[PDB]
């Protein structure tokens, strides 16, 4: 199975503030809803709550020591273990919100899913740092009226190696 992130970044590598994004990018999230389409959300619990509802079109697995923790429309795990037990059918999932949840998943990604704005905003939450990788592709994001930043689609697939 597939193990990929998708994160939207920034020139600081802000992925949000006390619990939301910074930015405003509706393309940006029809580019995040149509990729991920199929494939289930791997996210943490005060990720999700940012989120604030269900994505459809996709499991939505959620991740929190909480035992006691449901919510209508979701899927839950307590582990990395346990979602990799859900989703073992799975061609691929997307890794989406909480820098601990990136740290959780990161000794398994396989693809990264990242967009970079080039705006220095303020934010409280960062993404983890990684030393590779290898880019299979890259698009700039429409920048329109509600689109206020220029913003381009970052993705990475592992760098492989002749044997020495
Ligand atoms: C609905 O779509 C949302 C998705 C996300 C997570 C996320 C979304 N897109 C990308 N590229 N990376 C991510 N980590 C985060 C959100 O806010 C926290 C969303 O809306 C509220
Ligand atoms: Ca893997």
């Amino acid at each position: 199975m597939i193990v990929s992130f998708m994160v939207a970044m920034d020139e600081n590598r802000v992925i949000g503030k006390d619990n939301n994004l910074p930015w405003r990018l509706p393309s940006e999230l029809q580019y995040v809803k149509k990729t991920t389409m199929g494939h289930p959300l791997i996210m943490g619990r005060k990720n999700y709550e940012a989120i604030g509802r269900p994505l459809p079109g996709r499991r939505n697995i959620i991740v929190t020591r909480n035992e006691g923790y449901h919510v209508e429309g979701c899927e839950v795990a307590h582990s990395v273990e346990e979602v990799f037990e859900l989703c073992k059918n799975e061609e691929e999932i997307f890794i989406f919100g909480g820098a601990q949840i990136y740290d959780l998943f990161l000794p398994y990604v396989d693809k990264l899913y990242i967009t970079k704005i080039h705006h220095a905003f303020e934010g409280d939450t960062f993404f983890p740092e990684m030393d590779n990788w290898k880019e299979v592709f890259v698009e700039k994001g429409l920048t329109d009226e509600k689109n206020p930043y220029t913003y381009y689609y970052h993705v990475y697939e592992k760098q492989q190696l002749v044997p020495r």
